[PDB]
């Protein structure tokens, strides 16, 4: 009971992204067909898609490497860098294009994790201590302790993290996380509970929790997903209020993810956020978008729609 | 110092291109007499035409179509063909969110070219005063108290108090800064600060002086002190009648306290992760307390500017302060990661 849209699926990005972006586009063009949309698949290493690439793309669900006119809204099913990055949204926002997701500026503060835990801090949102390298021997034992977590900061995620158990393995890992980055965050483990919470608009969707056996370390790096997880409600409550003060402090528009750690005196630890968190029907937002009642179809709309409606109001 | 070939960059939209053109015809002089192969670019239609150039230098005017895109350069290809082949670095002569919002450095990071400035990231943030503001504070250094429109009178009561600051939450808008001394003005000045739709911004007005403090790479300049008219507040965008705004470098200040406003800003110029060359502007009490404003990453690079007023006064002359920027823009592609 909507007028139709015209939407351009864009997917791809850079070789270690294409694998989850192509799969994501796939899912999202035909969701938004069983909805009665029409869709374009755009890959953003050849264009455009035909009716035989876009044919063999819905079937093997792969792909190796001025017509846009009536596209209503550009659906980014891009993964990583490509798409966190605020490049293509700076870009789109230039020539009036409609998109779905964070703006250029939105995004790419939150794709870089140091300036993102300085605004959770600033909006009230706690978050673990840490630290840039270079950093001394004094500072890390200080402030951070062991164990604790070296990672690229800008970088997505996994790619180049490990965790420093002694002072005797700080460099090591300071040296493995810049063979990806420029910049490298040295981050306080926080042992507990994964939980994540996913913003659509401007509400929380349910809480979840992703389990792996265990609260440690060495299930943080050697890594069920449960919604709506089980937690008490209060702290249930307080996620969702703290991933919509990060939605908001971020500026970010559309959806968002927001992981934390829950320890075990149960306060929770503002991770990351992430403007362009999974978009496949098993994915942790449309899993959240789930456990509240709105498919796969009726979100990638939603999503198509409030970029549509942001870029009216711009 | 083998001799350059640099594209100086101007233009922008309607509202800014008046200084635009006045600070790319300056640089590209600056350049030559510099020794470097200099190209103006305008924004709006690429690399310039004999006659073009000639009026760009002479007459400080480059008219241009009223349907005539802003940004024509990114949106293809006007920044390769032609002699733009070899140039080694982009020398952004902008002025405003043209120069500001990070598009331009966004899209000129994909097509591998070099320019001068800080990037997409660190420009963008600097551009947004409330968000600057926070990291301000996150780095430790302190900047008055704030709230954003719409704000309750019991907000603005106990946490701002009058007299205080209406503006544009965004630099590079040609709205003007508006102090209120009490709750009646407080809603006519925030419609005329949104009236093209940005956030506003109510900031706490701190009694005392002005002072500027230009970086250039990790390089504190001489402090300036902008001295101001009436009782109103410094706008560092607003055009101003001659003789109403006069500058002193260095400023007449004592040595810890200028000493200060320099540490201050190179925390600041680290803190938003900026590069090249930056102007953070401070309220100083009377007490001695800092009270940083902005960071701008485009500071206006002509001779009555800032910045190389502070050059000038450290023994830097302006066409050496342009060769140095464009050397850092170079340094700073060379080094990008891939």
């Amino acid at each position: 009971g909507q007028d139709k849209l015209k939407v351009a699926v864009l997917f791809g990005g850079s070789s270690e992204e294409r694998d989850v972006s192509i799969a994501s586009g796939a899912q999202v063009i035909q969701a938004l067909r069983s909805a009665g949309h029409q869709v374009l698949a755009v890959d953003t290493a050849s264009g455009l898609l035909g009716a035989e690439e876009e044919r063999r793309l819905l079937a093997s669900k792969v792909k190796e490497v001025g017509e846009l006119a009536g596209v209503d809204v550009f659906f980014l099913a891009l993964h990583g860098g490509t798409g966190e990055d605020g490049t293509l949204q700076a870009l789109l926002d230039a020539g009036g294009f409609a998109y779905t997701g964070s703006g250029h500026l939105a995004s790419a503060m939150a794709m870089d994790k140091d300036v993102a835990k300085r605004l959770f801090l600033a909006a009230g949102v706690e978050t673990a201590s840490w630290l840039m390298a270079p950093a001394s021997e004094e500072e890390v034992r200080e402030q951070l302790g062991f164990p604790l977590v070296v990672k690229p900061n800008s970088q997505g995620s996994t790619v180049g993290l490990s965790i420093v158990h002694s002072q005797a393995e700080l460099q090591p890992a300071i040296e493995l996380a810049g063979r990806y980055g420029d910049e490298v965050m040295l981050e306080r483990f926080v042992a507990g509970r994964e939980v994540t919470v996913g913003v659509l608009d401007d509400q929380a969707l349910p809480v979840g929790e992703i389990l792996l056996g265990g609260q440690e370390v060495f299930d943080y790096e050697h890594k069920r997903e449960v919604f709506p997880a089980d937690l008490p409600p209060a702290i249930a409550a307080e996620a969702q209020r703290l991933a919509l003060k990060v939605h908001r402090a971020l500026k970010l528009s559309g959806y968002s993810r927001t992981d934390f750690r829950l320890d075990e005196q149960g306060r929770l630890w503002c991770l990351e956020v992430n403007t362009l968190p999974g978009m496949t029907a098993t994915s942790l937002l449309p899993q959240a978008a789930a456990a509240a009642g709105i498919g796969f179809a009726e979100l990638c709309e939603r999503i198509c729609r409030l970029g549509i409606e942001r870029c009216k109001g711009a």
